[PDB]
């Protein structure tokens, strides 16, 4: 028997992430044996007849020109939102099959730590969201997008990245083209999104329900404060309105009463018990790359494990090496 | 303890399935209608005019936007399924009695997140790349399902999609006699999964499906329901395509895993067929008749009631 801590490192890009997942994958990192799933790269650009990082920014020029209509706008961008999905839930649903059950938090150093580029919550909830709040993307889109996240099996950890905002700007700068420009409304509208998220699930793990505060809470003004720069943060003990469960809370999913349909209930009903699995986490990427890997390295001892078999731990190593094979450049 | 019997009602459109659901909840039986005013009542959007009016075409915008709306179809049927999988318990088992309660649903997510689109890169109005993003949304069937794939000889069933049609309407036929092929494909995949064979066992013995095969597969009668079938009676066929080999030839590991995904996601569907010639109350009989070989799981009081709670709701919801 192997014992197995599997990490998805999330957050909004340009802060670190694949710098700190590939030092803590190295091995001059020390720890645990270590396994790194990449951004599936390849797939988004280079498997297929078309570039999806081509489309999703490339529309919302064609729509700034006017060079497609408004609404069909909103109907190709939302399909290519929906092609980043992909290869997540490929590799989710050929790992779980993989990590065990015996979710546990032992203390010890696991035999074996697998470490994920991204959760498929990122391209299924939080990128969507954003999409949304911005009005690049409908409810009902949106609601096609969050419906096809997959649930988390037992012994899930997510580590959701964070930094200020001056040096994540300062980071994406060095790595922009001669002076091009970033978008700031769709980084402040994204990490505000991020935290809404790291919310949600401690809201949950302390064993509350979305309807805990429904009736009282304001109809989603919202939107105007989902863009605003550090207008939401990691809470202490999180209260519905900071989490992504307040934004569900709109005329479009209403009665004519002001009641919520039971359907969309049941939407939010799925969305708990999928988030449920996931032991969340802080990690602040101030640092070098190496400190960064130890800020990560740190939270082990609090982190869920599962129990797996030799055979398994040695599928899920073929399985890296293939996956980083197949989705380089 | 309450036995429960869940039957998914499928197949191609037009034969009568909803008629045929709606009879046989007049052993108490519960009917799951589609989600019609999801698609088009309840947002801005209709998907099924919509997908309809974005054939608009008749070339390469089109193939991205019915990929899109084909996405809105499965919606209602992922929430659905995550309502009620929790509720219908384990123990799955062919008791060949008749159960305290049977559930049946209009359709499973395997018509919208499969048969319609997955890989329906085959008329040509899809691309592969946009059915591996479906395919993949395709939710895992717990323990105890049971599939009744709805099949009519082509003549009642051409004839009842005409006697349905007003003064200038089209059927798309083309389409019909795909889906028809495609259902049949769907049927003949859980026989060979049934039968202990893996999409692998054949696979480098297998034409690559290149051009020629897409084409066979929009003829009407093209296939038909096997028993023992060959790989290429299946849903696996049609994977082997270049777009997802590498250059040897071999198909890449990632590409794989869906495959396997697809496969484990099938493996608790027991497959049945029945055929819709007769009237609507022998029809229901005909689908009623394969109950005590189908199968059972055990669940409690509080989660069948939960059940009876649920079609009520969606029937409440989903009308019009």
């Amino acid at each position: 028997m192997v014992t197995i801590v599997r990490i998805y490192l999330d957050g909004v890009y340009g802060i670190g992430k694949s710098t700190t997942g590939r030092v803590m994958a190295s091995a001059a990192s020390g720890g645990s044996p270590t396994l790194y799933f990449p951004e599936p790269m390849a797939y988004w650009r280079t498997l297929f007849e078309t570039d999806v990082i081509s489309g999703i920014y490339d529309t919302q020029n064609r729509k700034q020109q006017g060079n497609l209509a408004v609404d069909d706008a909103a109907l190709i961008t939302a399909h290519y939102q929906s092609r980043f999905t992909t290869p997540y839930l490929i590799l989710h649903d050929h790992t779980c099959t993989l990590f065990g059950g015996n979710s546990l938090q032992r203390g010890t150093q696991p035999d074996l730590t697998l470490v994920f580029d991204r959760h498929p919550v990122a391209s299924t909830v939080c990128f969507p969201a954003a999409r949304y709040l911005l009005g690049d993307m409908s409810m009902c889109a949106l609601m096609a997008m969050v419906a096809t996240l997959p649930r988390e099996p037992q012994g899930g950890n997510i580590v959701v990245t964070t930094l200020n905002v001056e040096e994540h700007i300062r980071r994406l700068r060095t790595r922009a083209r001669i002076g091009e420009q970033i978008d700031i409304t769709l980084i402040a509208t994204l990490r505000n999104v991020y935290f809404m998220l790291v919310n949600t699930c401690h809201f949950l793990r302390s064993g509350r329900v979305w309807r805990d505060g429904w009736g009282e809470l304001p109809t989603s003004a919202y939107k105007h404060r989902a863009t605003q720069m550090d207008a939401f943060q990691e809470r202490v003990s999180p209260e519905l309105g900071d989490t992504l469960f307040a934004l569900f809370k709109t005329q479009e999913l209403l009665d004519d009463r002001g009641v919520i349909l039971e359907v969309h209930a049941w939407a939010l009903d799925a969305l708990m018990l999928k988030l449920r699995n996931l032991n969340v986490f802080s990690a602040d990427l101030s640092g070098t790359p190496r400190q960064c890997a130890a800020v990560v390295e740190s939270l082990l001892p609090l982190m869920s494990s599962t129990l797996s078999d030799f055979d398994s731990a040695s599928a899920l190593e073929r399985a890296a090496r293939t996956f980083n094979a197949e989705m380089g450049v």
